């Protein structure tokens, strides 16, 4: 395939620069198809707000945390085979495909030709994708201690924090290679792999689990009412070049993921090429309702699974003795969303509107966790004070009306109060109905507990 | 003075690169210096979300409207004396300048060598600055042909509507020029001064001129509260290299416009390089809500002025039969803002707080008003019913509600549906207190009526 | 189509970046289409040595000539009809296109629906191509006023001198528009149209037409022995993927100038993704060879044509008394890459191979006269002396040997004993057989001769 | 320090774009501060041809050889202690530095906190420089895995060779680590570290350590006839405007070398603000000369040491059957420099000329080795043929007249030709005068060799 079809992520052309003396007067980003795929295509930075993520000169890094999404991967399991049925679907066409589908014809593979990998992180071992999942966490790695090093005493061992997912637990391996370089071994690292099992409670990195009252489909039917009628126009258009294509809308629809994941896996997909603008942005805001309203601020018991990780996060962060200064947490997108539907910073003031698009998504999804999803707690101080700041996939995103400190930070004492008022009537032994664990408490006991539950795949 | 220093917009390095498989994968234009400019420095297209600025495949273009800015300029009077005025009480600084304030020492020029070329359009006859706004201007005609000509019948004369701002009517011509490449002459483009004489009352392109009871200083103590406190620490940081420096807060404030002057004039400003991110996004953010609250919906009086414009287009849009389809217009900032108060797609539901600095900006001026600000509305046909959008500095902007169309296009019927609830319950002669025309009647009456003012130099 | 597709210039994907810090660090610009399209694609600068094009600190703009190219234009009627014959061949093929060539399928039009655009620059008013040339010329013109403008006395004439070829005229035209602004009228600048017939001699821009003795095709043969073989294996694979499929080399040979003028007219060619990096190399060389070999040094005729306009621009040179500081020709590609056998300073030390592909190409026609070609002659004064130098296609290209003074510059004392050296035994009425005009007068004689001939569809 | 300073590694801003249509049809690259700096700075990819690096369609990868240098590092011992002589010296001026050195005056840290670092990588570890040495080298890893990893049996170790300098050997070591991510041990990969002691002889990734009547500086003389005049140009204007300050041209010529290492360190230098693209340019070539007639084909003897390693990589190539195909070999820029002064693919026909600057240098040395400098040849099958190829860089080089295989690549049995023509007439013990091991073994006895040389801090 010629290196001028699928060579880049962009959604526009030259056409963006013609009328500019330079082109850092264009506007491009926007057009990045990622931002569409739903977190599922590979990783993205936030589009920010132009604060620098240095730390503000005359201030000092104190403490840092991690909450670290694993890195790109293969489909699940489930997708998987929604895919693998599409792809034999299309392929079961009588007939050459033309149009947009064309590249159907050209002894084109399923991009999973073998199901041991669904699940997997991608990786240079089994993908030849830029985008493998290892080395966006190898390289996040790297540049995690060459920023927050200073923190690192190399006299002590890194502790990193895992769920029990396979490519989590991988992610935060490859994560905690680079931080270490040439120093990684069994000792200078201690993986604590917290096991995603229900009887975890709050003291986990999937506290959902745990949440037995949780139901992440409390609202699918609101969701529902978006318009599917682009997925019709996109089915209509295909027909139109493939008269008798046997493929309905939902077909289409697993499209846009199925673009995403071959994007991961090979670097490159022709099913990326089928959609318009308008497609994607219409699938993109399908996935933040479908986000929002089951992992995030729609969803009434995201607050309080939410609050487990803001409260432990805020504990470290009031304890400024421990020896540890750099928190090392790896999980999956909706345990970091559902974070962040406590964190209340990219959270909008209104749920989502179903009966039109709105410009933008008033609840990015992807802005959050694209896969290689960061979210980044600061703390430095600055004088007699310490601050606090968010630094969502290398954007600093100021909490609102605590960012005032240097690089918009929030002073720890006024965090204090903003944690307090977000976690405010949250129980969540008692909300979760799950009598384990009421609190987190493995940054602490790690060393006396053993954390150590067996991968799973998934 | 070394190309790596000033060579570009961003405030940012490589650093934002560090980590990624692709520099695609990176945001960077948040960082653009522009964005924290106000308006003042060059053009930059809106961020925007990712809709194709192309016509939708089974459109058909039936009109298109450009509200467009000046292009980049001087300073304007005042501000260039205010800026001349800092310039020499740095000069009598006794001493030799360190740090961000250094190149003050080196033969350090003030940027507007003749005081003739304030208030006017940098051109490449007065400046070397490849951001020159007539070039701007040109470039801007030369693509809304390629994009519209379709529209264009080669038989007919090109209209142009321009306010009698040499800056803005300077504008009109370079556009023109580009537009009409080496068609152009006074047989085949006719331009329509339309003064900006407040007894044009709403008949103009800035109809705030002949609104009586409009204050656009009406809201100046609370822009006011919001914080200066970022204008004393830079002050605090200038002095501490330079003992004994006599500016003020005030001074350091003009500094933000000198940068952006300058950065317009030269192509590169050392006074851009004076600020930390954090100052440029509260100097934006100050600017903002200036602009907000004087020119936007935080004035009661925009709304009414801004239906004008909005009338007018809408009645444009409404008839199909005028053998012109192209309808170019020129004028201010200002203009365009309030043309915005009742367009109402940039606009926030709720004024814009004083006591913090939010993010994003629920209004920015940058993202409606840069230099060479481009306000335009497409109409175009998909079947048997016609749409309408805008595309604001390049980025197609859906009305709320209104997106369902091909391109998130609003039907006419909607569009008019829209129209009439933003224009309700105005009426510009008894809001603004002046009895001259009523409504705009410009676009129709300028064969007969002679609109023809003497250019003024603001 | 996808905006995935065809989106930009570059046959390298994202992979160049995949282990780099910086963006910055990947070289990607070799992979540029362009460079591989023989000079028929879009503009594109020069490679050049990273010397800044800036006039150096301390020295004094004296004089600049400008000789330019056409900007991009629709293809020429030979080069149509072969087009259009292809095209035709390729649609009348039964059975569906597959493979690179699926696009043929899809309502895919001739991208020469009208013949009377055939020799014309495209421009927004026959073109939706971003490239169009007399936009290229447009925003030249302006970029050089920026640069160039002190040196434009505005109470002078603009002369500017033109061969008759009307795209040649237009460029000139679209140039000097943007050269002048909104100061550009019949009276501002005077145009010489400088006949292309035989009778010119040598005082003509194009003074291979009346060089009777040159002949172009001196050296097919050796350029026919080199290997046709990727044209082969090309049109192998097309027949692989579509069985039947009645094509031959000479049909393959056609598409990659199918490819440069469909990318100029389209801004985007299906055609340019048939080929591998490869096959564009190869048949980029073979641009090259034949350039050479008809047009350059390996031709032993160029020299005495080429002089022509060395004599000139050197005589230019050394009259520094002159009004006129700037020198605006616009010709072909054939009669700058002629000049430049002359010039000497893009031209290898021994004749192209044809028995091998060599890398550099010794030879690089793209990088002397790409659609909207520049050569420009900078003169400069720093201190008591003049320097000279040359910046083709916006690099500083040194004179080797004479690249002492600043910007790497030859003192104008060393480029009289350069250019002496370089035409030395060269006589145009005597090499050529002309005894029309035995040198160029139009520089100095256009006010009292009138070079108005009648502009030629070629 | 302003995000506008030193934000990037190009000399040159944004009027490279300023009349284009495309961004891509500017060349930047040529300014690419890295050129400049004589390997010293961080890696940078070759110009290059625009070959894809891809295997061609249809070709199996069959065998791969690596030969790295080093990456990025802190300065020697030598070089780093003249920094800091005439950082001393500069300190020691007596009043405030003013023009391009007034960043003197800011608490201007010696950019080598600790002279431990002296001969050492940098890292994550012990810089905050995203050109980190190991960095790049682990980054390198994964995309050779990613690249040549279907050539790696997970069922044998992985040999690294490596010479004992420290640098050498840790850059071998996060290589290793990219290249094996989560499969990384002391039982997957097995390094032989091969001493650099003159002892080894030809058997040795430092050949030219054991050859005895190599000379390095035996042209001296020569390379000393080159212009130094711009050192006292550039000096002059540092005393311009810092009168009395008391540096000499020797200073001044390692303040490049201080650039190059303060941007490797630091991540930007205020010290690459000091120089002109013309002093960088010469400065460059002053490198290209040195090191031309040292380490190369300038210096009689390297064609003999150099052809060691080519022996020892086309007796690998030959070899078919060994279990292990990929061969990762770490070593210094001399050495690699010298390997390609018998590899003749990157050398000029003639010596390089003194007496005047060449463009483009007929040598670069910088386009072999820089920080972080690969070399690479891929061997791969295409039908029943074998096919070599170099890249070096991320550029494919493909071989004089042996560049007609898929990909430009050499039938090996070709190649056996060119190997022998290269190596033609040369004998290590012999020539050399060493009598130590005549030929490469390391490659072959590793596994009964025990090759554990300790670490050199050079
Ligand atoms: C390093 O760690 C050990 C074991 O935890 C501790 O006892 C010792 O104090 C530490 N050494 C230094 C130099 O900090
Ligand atoms: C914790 O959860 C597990 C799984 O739901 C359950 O078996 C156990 O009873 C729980 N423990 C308590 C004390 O509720
Ligand atoms: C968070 O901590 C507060 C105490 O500060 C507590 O009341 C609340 O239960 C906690 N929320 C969760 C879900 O852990
Ligand atoms: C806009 O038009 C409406 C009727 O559509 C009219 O009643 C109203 O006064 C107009 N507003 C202005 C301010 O021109
Ligand atoms: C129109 O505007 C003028 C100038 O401001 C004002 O003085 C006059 O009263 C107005 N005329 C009418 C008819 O209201
Ligand atoms: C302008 O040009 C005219 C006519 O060529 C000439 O006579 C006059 O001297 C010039 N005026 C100035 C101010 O240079
Ligand atoms: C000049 O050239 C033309 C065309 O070839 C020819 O008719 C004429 O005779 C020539 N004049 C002389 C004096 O040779
Ligand atoms: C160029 O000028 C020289 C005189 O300097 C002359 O001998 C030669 O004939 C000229 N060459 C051409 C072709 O005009
Ligand atoms: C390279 O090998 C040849 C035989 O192929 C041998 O005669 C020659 O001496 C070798 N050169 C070196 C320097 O190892
Ligand atoms: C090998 O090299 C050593 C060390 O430089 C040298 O002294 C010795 O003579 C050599 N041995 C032989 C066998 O030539």
């Amino acid at each position: 395939v010629s290196k001028l079809i699928n060579n880049g992520l962009l959604l526009v052309g030259q056409g963006a620069y013609q009328d500019l003396a330079s082109p850092q007067q264009a506007s491009v980003e926007q057009y990045n198809i990622i931002r569409f795929l739903g977190g599922a295509a590979p990783y993205i930075q936030n589009k920010g707000f132009g604060i620098s993520t240095d730390i503000p000169d005359q201030c000092t890094l104190e403490q840092v945390q991690l909450f670290s999404r694993h890195g790109e991967r293969y489909p699940s399991t489930g997708s998987g085979k929604k895919y693998k049925a599409v792809y034999e679907k299309l392929m079961s066409y009588n007939g050459t495909f033309k149009g947009e589908l064309a590249f159907l014809n050209d002894d084109y593979e399923y991009f999973v030709p073998d199901s041991v990998y669904l699940e997997k992180e991608t990786s240079p071992k089994n993908s030849d994708s830029i985008y493998a999942g290892t080395t966006d966490a190898m390289k996040h790695g790297i540049a995690f201690r060459t920023k927050y090093g200073e923190l690192f005493d190399t006299n002590d061992t890194l502790p990193v924090f895992t769920s029990n997912s396979g490519r989590v637990y991988q992610t935060s391996q490859y994560f905690a290679r680079g931080f270490m370089g040439d120093d990684f071994s069994n000792d200078t690292v201690k993986t604590n792999i917290i096991s995603e099992d229900a009887d975890m409670g709050a003291n986990s990195l999937t506290p959902r689990d745990g949440c037995f009252n949780y139901n992440e489909n409390a609202n699918t039917a609101i969701v529902d009412e978006y318009t599917t009628e682009y997925l019709t126009k996109a089915l209509n258009r295909f027909k139109a070049s493939n008269p008798g294509l046997n493929i309905t809308e939902d077909d289409v629809s697993n499209l846009f993921g199925y673009c995403a994941y071959e994007l991961n896996v090979k670097g490159a997909s022709p099913m990326c090429d089928i959609f318009t603008n308008e497609e994607f942005i219409q699938y993109s805001y399908s996935v933040d309702l479908d986000d929002y309203y089951s992992n995030s601020a729609g969803n009434n018991m995201t607050r309080v699974i939410g609050s487990t990780l803001l409260n432990a996060s805020l504990e470290l962060l009031n304890h400024d003795k421990n020896e540890n200064k750099i928190w090392l947490s790896f999980t999956h997108d909706t345990d970091i969303e559902i974070f962040h539907s406590a964190i209340g910073i990219l959270i909008p003031d209104e749920d989502l509107p179903v009966d039109y698009t709105p410009f933008p998504s008033p609840y990015s999804h992807v802005g959050i966790t694209p896969q290689g999803a960061r979210t980044i707690i600061e703390k430095y101080a600055c004088g007699n004070e310490s601050y606090v700041r968010y630094v969502i996939n290398d954007a600093v995103i100021p909490i609102k009306k605590c960012s005032s400190g240097p690089g918009f930070s929030c002073n720890l004492n006024d965090y204090n109060d903003y944690v307090a008022e977000r976690v405010a009537g949250t129980n969540y032994v008692e909300q979760c109905g799950n009598n384990n664990a009421s609190a987190v408490t493995f940054y602490w006991d790690y060393e006396t507990t053993n954390y150590t539950a067996s991968l799973i795949n998934s």
